[PDB]
């Protein structure tokens, strides 16, 4: 009822824009970074989300660049990307994704229930699939949070996405500082690792299995109170570096032992990615008799790149499993 065309630009590929026509546009998302809105394409009437931010031709936009370089099936994909108006936007357009696990994490506790754990592992694997896939870029999302990671109910997959927040560390350079902040950054780093990705997957997760923020805190002050309510005192060795009875009863002890291992102080006592996938909390995951929770076949989850696991190759023996071979042959 509202047609729009623009020139827009393939997310991957040469430079070639070409024209493009959309409708149906719907704001379903909005900040003082920018605004989402819902839309469909007119030859094929597939459903987008288009991220419009406010761009300066001074500089380049570094969450374009980022996005433009990414493609695994754990994050949103960019179909084309292009400018509107003096002041300059610029539009994303990304294959939509119908929720998120802010929304279904919400959804579950209005009714003073908690998520199935099956479901809890299929969106953590997945996350950190993402994860373990951008860093071995240099790349550190620095902004995950329950928004940020968007899912469709019956496929039970998970995309990472907001990449505006995002970095490529490069080791060897300053990082200027500026309820899933990790402790390191909390103490203002200026040379923390990519794992600081892996404490906030580690908030996400406990949340999860809590049912609520874990370090709920409007402030560093309050937010670190929180972390020392759980997690007690650090050691002077750690503030240099820089329990069972926390989690809900019935609590598969591979999650609570899980989340242990991600909650460190210590940034490189921290899991990675890559060693999170195979911990043994998702072996119901590469078992052969898994059910999908909804009946369709379960997302690709062993289908690891040489990107993917070059954090440490001697891995896959674990996250591909016998029958994960044999029948992708
Ligand atoms: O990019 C997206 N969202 C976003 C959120 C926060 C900051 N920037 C972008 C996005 C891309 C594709 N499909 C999507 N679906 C949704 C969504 C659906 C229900 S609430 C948010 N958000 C997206």
């Amino acid at each position: 009822s509202k047609v729009t065309t623009v020139v827009a630009t393939p997310g991957q590929g040469p430079d070639r824009p070409q024209e493009v026509s959309y409708t149906d546009t719907k704001v379903i998302g909005n900040g003082s970074f920018g605004v989402v809105y819902q839309a469909k394409l007119c030859d094929s009437g597939e459903l987008v989300a288009i991220k419009k931010v406010l761009q300066d031709k001074r500089f380049k936009n570094r969450e374009l660049q980022i996005m433009r370089k990414l493609d695994h099936c754990n994050i949103v994909r960019l179909r084309y990307f292009f400018y509107s108006s003096d002041e300059v936007y610029l539009n994303l357009v990304l294959d939509y994704v119908p929720e998120t696990v802010y929304r279904v994490a919400r959804h579950y506790s209005r009714a003073k229930q908690t998520l199935p754990v099956i479901y809890v592992k299929l969106y953590m694997y997945q996350l950190f699939r993402s994860l373990a896939y951008i860093h071995s870029f240099g790349i550190c999302h620095r902004d995950i949070k329950p928004q940020n990671l968007l899912l469709d109910p019956d496929t039970a997959v998970l995309k990472l996405c907001d990449f505006g927040s995002a970095k490529q560390l490069v080791r060897g350079e300053p990082n200027v500082s500026y309820y899933y902040r990790a402790p390191e950054l909390i103490f203002g780093a200026t040379d923390y690792t990519s794992s600081i990705d892996v404490w906030s997957a580690g908030c996400v997760l406990a949340e999860l299995l809590l049912g609520q923020p874990i370090f709920p805190g409007d402030s560093g002050v309050d937010q670190l109170v929180e972390i020392i309510k759980v997690l007690g005192t650090p050691t002077r060795e750690q503030i240099r570096e820089m329990w069972t009875k926390v989690f809900r009863p019935r609590t598969p002890p591979e999650a609570i032992a899980l989340c242990s291992r991600l909650l460190e102080y210590t940034p490189t006592a921290r899991l990675t990615p890559l060693e999170a996938c195979a911990h043994s909390f998702f072996d119901e995951l590469r078992d052969p008799n898994v059910k999908l929770p909804n009946g369709r076949d379960t997302p690709a989850l062993f289908n690891f790149t040489t990107q993917e696991l070059s954090s440490n190759p001697p891995l896959a023996t674990i996250l591909i499993p016998p029958h994960a071979r044999i029948q992708a042959a």
